[PDB]
């Protein structure tokens, strides 16, 4: 069968939230069966947990926020995008500070120290949500969609007029291609005068061309340029897949995003969890028969 996994071992990291500039140290540790990713804000006492579900969604304005009560846990897209792909079902995040550390802007640091540590299977059956119907959400010009799909499939498009924008559509079918080569080191990005602004309003402390792709007018200042033609909307993606993960089970199904962002993928989530007719929780006694497969642990 296609068992839950949780962590081999615990793994600490180090960086800086992309918004507070707060210098952050992450432990993430191995947890239970049906623990599901738990955040936790050690540096709080008592320790404040909060889960990585659609419920505990608060503002969505600048990135994906967790909140219970007045505590808040920032930018989780990325490590949940990491954890995701490499179907982690059970983990604890603990975190000194507000926000996960941005790392360099990209899954891949955090999809590294998973793997060094490993993955544990453990004895009880993973559970899928498989979309059974199409459930689209829209406001003004985006869209984001779930259409049924015998595997799991990301496709994205956006649409910045500017000189920069290269592919700005890319489908990925995760069950061919490899969200660790093709996705997880995809950066987040910023254009040079909302940098300007959001660190007026001090926003963006953490930020440099260290974590993020920043774009003037006309092109990439980061000296070493990009790491995928498609890097923009490739990243677009790994945040998609990052709020997917919210729903707390593994999706069969394709996403579809036109223009969409943190704000337009939790009404999906919240419509897809609230129509219980387009969904089904699946399990798999045999891994070879399966529309999704996994890495070795
Ligand atoms: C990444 C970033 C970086 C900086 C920044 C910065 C910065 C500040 C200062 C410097 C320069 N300093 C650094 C210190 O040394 C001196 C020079 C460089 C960069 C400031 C803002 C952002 C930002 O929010 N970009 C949003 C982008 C990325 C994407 N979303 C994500 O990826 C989601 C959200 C979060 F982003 C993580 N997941 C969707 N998207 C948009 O559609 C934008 C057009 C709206
Ligand atoms: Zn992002």
């Amino acid at each position: 069968m296609i068992k839950q996994r949780t962590l081999k071992n615990i793994i600490r990291a180090t960086g800086v939230g992309l918004h507070s500039g707060e210098k952050v140290y992450l432990t993430l540790k191995p947890a239970p069966v049906d623990t599901g990713i738990v955040f936790s804000r050690t540096d709080l006492d008592p320790v404040v947990e909060i889960p990585a579900r659609a419920e505990n969604v608060g503002e969505t304005t600048m990135s994906t926020t967790l909140v219970k009560g007045d505590v808040k846990v920032d930018t989780v897209e990325h490590l949940l995008s990491a954890m995701a792909g490499l179907g982690i079902d059970n983990a604890y995040v603990e975190l000194s500070a507000s926000e996960v550390p941005i790392m360099d802007g990209s899954a891949g640091p955090f999809v590294f120290l998973i793997q060094s540590a490993g993955l544990q299977e453990q004895e009880a059956a993973k559970k899928f949500i498989r979309i059974k119907r199409e459930v689209s959400v829209e406001e003004g010009d985006k869209r984001a969609v779930f259409v049924p799909f015998d595997g799991f499939k990301v496709s994205f498009e956006i649409d910045f007029d500017h000189p920069v924008f290269r592919t700005q559509q890319a489908s990925v079918d995760f069950s061919s291609t490899s969200f660790v080569k093709e996705v997880s080191r995809a950066r987040t990005f910023g254009f040079m005068r909302d940098i300007e602004y959001l660190r007026s309003q001090n926003l963006a402390l953490g930020g440099s061309v260290e974590n993020a792709i920043v774009v003037d007018e006309n092109r990439v200042l980061n000296e070493d340029g990009l790491r995928y033609e498609d890097e923009f909307v490739k990243h677009k993606i790994l945040d998609a897949i990052g709020d997917l993960y919210l729903l707390g089970n593994s999706l069969i199904g394709e996403f579809r995003g036109f223009k969409s962002g943190h704000a337009l993928n939790n009404q999906l989530l919240r419509t897809l969890i609230a129509d219980k007719d387009a969904w089904e929780v699946v399990t798999f006694e045999d891994a070879r028969t399966a529309p999704i497969s996994y890495m070795r642990p």
